[PDB]
C-alpha cells in the first residue's frame, strides 16, 4: 500500500520487515496508482522532494524514514545495513519546525508509563552495556573537571531541520569555553568523519591546552563516565549523556530538547517548549527507543525488539 521511489529505500534488507506493510516501487514518470494510500520518503533527503510534491497533489500522505537511535555496528556511511527504522506519519523526529509522531508519542504519557520496566531495563543494558547508535568503537581509557562539545557532520539534516548551522556550533564552543573557565574542553569529532566519508563543523579548530581535540572513534557511555557536563547542538549524543546522568545545554533543537530536562538556549526554546509541554527521561526513552523505532532480528531479518537486537549488538 505504499509507494517507495528512492531506488535506495527499495534496497534496505528486509525492508518491508520494518514497514510492517506491502510496499511498491514508483516512477516519477506515471501517476501514483490509486491503490497506493501513502508515500514513503528518507528524512529530507534532497530524493524527497518530488515525491512530496507528487503526493500532496494527489491528496496521498507522506511517510519519512530514518535510521533508528539503535541502528547497526558498524557505520550506514560503510554500506552496513540498518538494524532499525523510524517510520513517522507527521513529519521526522529532527524537524523541530513542527510535530513529529515521536514529539506525539512522547506527548502520549500514558503510553509511555505501560513501558517503564522495559525503559528501565534498556536504559540499563545502554548505559553498563555501553551501547550506542554505532558499536564498533572501543572503550575509552586515559583532570576530573571535563567539558564535552560535541561535533557533528557538516549539513547534517539534523542540524539543518533543527533549526541550526555552523554559528550554533562557533557559539556552542565559545560558552563551554566562558562559562567553565577551569574545566578543560574536550571536543569529540564524528565517527562519519574519522571514517573519512564527511568533515564536521571544527575542521579548523586550533587546539590548546585546555581545549583538547577527541580524535578517535570511542564508545560514548564509555567516554562519558570521564564528563562532568555536555554540550551539543543537536547530535543524539545529547541524549545518550542524559541517559549517562551528565547535564546537557543544546545550542540546536533537536528532538529530546525543550522538555524540561535540557539547558536549552536556542532563541526558539521558549516556542518549542510551549508546544512540548513536560516530559521524564523514561517517557522520552520508551517513546523514541520502543515505540517509535521499529527492529528486525539481525539473523533472520524478521520483526523483532529493542532487547534482541541490543543482545545481538553486545556480543561483537
Ligand atoms: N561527536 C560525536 C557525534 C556522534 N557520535 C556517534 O554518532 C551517533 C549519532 O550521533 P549524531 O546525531 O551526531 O549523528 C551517536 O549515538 C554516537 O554513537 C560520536 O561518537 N561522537
Ligand atoms: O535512501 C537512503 O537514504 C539510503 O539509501 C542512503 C543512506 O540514507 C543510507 O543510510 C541507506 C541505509 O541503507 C539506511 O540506513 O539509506
Ligand atoms: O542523515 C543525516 O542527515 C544526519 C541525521 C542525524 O539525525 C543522524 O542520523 C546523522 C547520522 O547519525 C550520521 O551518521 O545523519
Ligand atoms: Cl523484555
Amino acid at each position: 500500500g505504499i509507494g517507495i521511489y528512492s531506488p535506495g529505500i527499495w534496497r534496505i534488507p528486509h525492508l518491508e520487515k520494518f514497514l510492517a506493510q506491502p510496499c511498491q516501487k514508483l516512477s516519477l514518470l506515471r501517476p501514483v496508482p490509486q491503490e497506493v494510500n501513502a508515500i514513503a520518503v528518507w528524512g529530507h533527503r534532497p530524493s524527497a522532494a518530488k515525491p512530496v510534491a507528487i503526493a500532496k497533489a494527489a491528496g496521498k500522505p507522506v511517510i519519512r524514514l530514518e535510521d533508528g537511535f539503535v541502528r547497526s555496528l558498524d557505520l550506514g556511511v560503510n554500506g552496513e545495513p540498518p538494524l532499525s527504522l523510524v517510520v513517522d506519519d507527521c513529519g521526522i523526529y529532527y524537524d523541530a519546525s513542527k510535530p513529529s509522531a515521536l514529539e506525539k508519542l512522547v506527548q502520549d504519557k500514558a503510553g509511555n508509563t505501560a513501558l517503564i520496566s522495559q525503559a528501565r531495563e534498556a536504559m540499563h543494558t545502554i548505559v553498563t552495556g555501553d551501547m550506542s547508535k554505532y558499536n564498533l568503537a572501543p572503550a575509552f581509557v586515559a583532570r576530573t573537571n571535563i567539558v564535552l562539545v560535541v561535533d557533528q557532520t557538516f549539513n547534517n539534516m539534523s542540524v539543518t531541520y533543527g533549526n541550526a548551522g555552523p554559528h550554533e556550533f562557533a557559539a556552542m564552543l565559545e560558552a563551554a569555553m566562558a562559562e567553565n573557565p577551569q574545566a578543560e574542553i574536550w571536543v569529540k569529532v564524528h565517527p562519519d568523519v574519522l571514517e573519512g566519508k564527511k568533515t564536521g563543523y571544527f575542521a579548523d579548530l586550533r587546539a590548546t591546552q585546555r581545549v583538547r581535540l577527541i580524535a578517535e572513534n570511542v564508545s560514548p557511555q564509555s567516554l562519558l563516565r570521564h564528563v562532568s557536563r555536555v554540550y551539543v547542538v543537536t547530535s543524539q549524543y545529547g541524549f545518550e549523556a542524559l541517559l549517562a546522568g551528565k547535564p546537557v545545554t543544546c545550542f540546536g533543537q533537536p528532538w529530546y530538547a525543550s522538555w524540561g530536562l535540557t539547558d536549552d538556549r536556542h532563541p526558539q526554546s521558549a516556542l518549542l517548549s510551549a508546544r512540548r509541554g513536560s516530559a521524564t527521561l523514561e517517557e522520552l526513552f520508551a517513546a523514541a527507543y520502543l515505540r517509535y523505532c521499529r527492529y528486525i532480528d539481525p539473523q533472520t531479518g524478521e520483526v523483532s525488539d529493542l532487547f534482541t537486537v541490543l543482545q545481538w549488538l553486545q556480543l561483537q
